[PDB]
């Protein structure tokens, strides 16, 4: 059975930056650490850090007086920065640039009074945030999640409407969002494309690529990875077996039986440990050595605040 791993995989800029940025504050401060959600979206890396001394509160009452608080890569609405900033809280904020760069978008539409329409997964963290960036009652924030949603949204004042996307969607069903929202309100005003950032795009790339030569496609990130999900989907789409893994002890005997080529692919959240462990079993069951594919550079790092360096 020959494995193919699909490039580029694995970590992207915004985690490996989230994931120093709790790392070195357990460094500097020790333990507890309070962090708001997890981290990232990955058992393995939010099991790890909870084990060195890092505790996960979805709301900030959970957080003692005087504690530091990290916010995750996701972001945070304002109301929680304003929670954590009117306690007695040091916050250090991981969430990622490219999420913070949608957010600085929310917050002039919301200060022109204009109205916003993000197109996110409801229930997302990310999504709570941006949304969560909009405060004028003049104005109105929506979220959209299809086409049917876009047919359905009624708004204030359509001459003044722009809109924003959450960066780990799908590019596919997200264009065809836009598609919709631009002949429903032609006046409406966005990025050239979407919001999605560089590390989703270049992964969905990257697995299309895989599955056009893999008859199954192993995708290592968590059940609550929205970029990691966004991987198996678009390979099943293409009518292969995908299956979204933890880990080796996943892989089910029954997946790969007969399967003369494998792929394995990993979510912007899942580290590199995880994908050689997948690897490793896939030898004991009859795999080769392991092939990256040829795939597009990426050279974006994101430093840790000078605070935690
Ligand atoms: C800022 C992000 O939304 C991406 C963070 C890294 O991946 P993950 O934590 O798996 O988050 P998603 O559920 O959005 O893919
Ligand atoms: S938004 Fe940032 S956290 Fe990663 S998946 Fe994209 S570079």
């Amino acid at each position: 059975m020959q494995i193919l791993l699909a490039n580029p995989r694995g970590f992207c800029a915004g985690v490996d930056r989230a994931i120093s940025i709790v790392e070195n504050a357990l460094a500097i401060y020790g333990a507890p650490i309070y962090v708001r959600h997890e981290v990232v979206h990955n058992r393995y890396v939010v099991d790890s850090l909870r084990e060195r001394g890092a505790i996960f509160i979805e709301q900030i009452s959970e957080v003692p007086d005087g504690a530091i608080l990290i916010f995750s890569a996701h972001g945070v609405s304002q109301a929680v920065r304003n929670e954590a900033k009117s306690r007695d809280l040091t916050v250090f904020d991981a969430t990622c640039p490219l999420v913070t760069k949608v957010h600085m978008e929310v917050a002039r539409a919301s200060r022109r009074g204009e109205e916003s329409i993000l197109i996110g997964h409801a229930g997302h963290p990310e999504v709570e945030g941006t949304m969560g960036q909009y405060s004028n009652p003049e104005g109105g924030m929506y979220l959209v999640e299809s086409p049917d949603d876009v047919w359905k949204l009624t708004v204030k004042n359509e001459e003044k409407l722009s809109f924003m996307t959450q960066t780990t969607l799908s590019v596919d069903d997200t264009s065809d969002v836009i598609d919709a929202l631009r002949k429903r309100f032609p006046k409406i005003v966005g990025p050239r494309k979407d919001d999605i950032c560089y590390a989703t795009t270049n992964r969905q790339e990257a697995v299309r690529a895989l599955a056009e030569q893999a008859e199954v496609v192993l995708v290592v990130g968590s059940k609550n990875s929205s970029n990691s999900n966004r991987l198996a989907e678009l390979a099943q789409r293409m009518g292969k077996r995908a299956f979204l893994i933890d880990d080796a002890k996943d892989i089910q005997e029954e997946w790969v039986k007969e399967v003369k080529c494998v792929g394995v692919t990993a979510g912007a959240s899942a580290p590199d440990i995880l994908v050689q462990n997948v690897v490793a079993r896939l030898q004991q069951l009859g795999g080769g050595e392991a092939i990256p594919l040829e795939g597009r550079e990426e050279n974006i790092v994101f430093e840790v605040p000078k605070e935690l360096r």
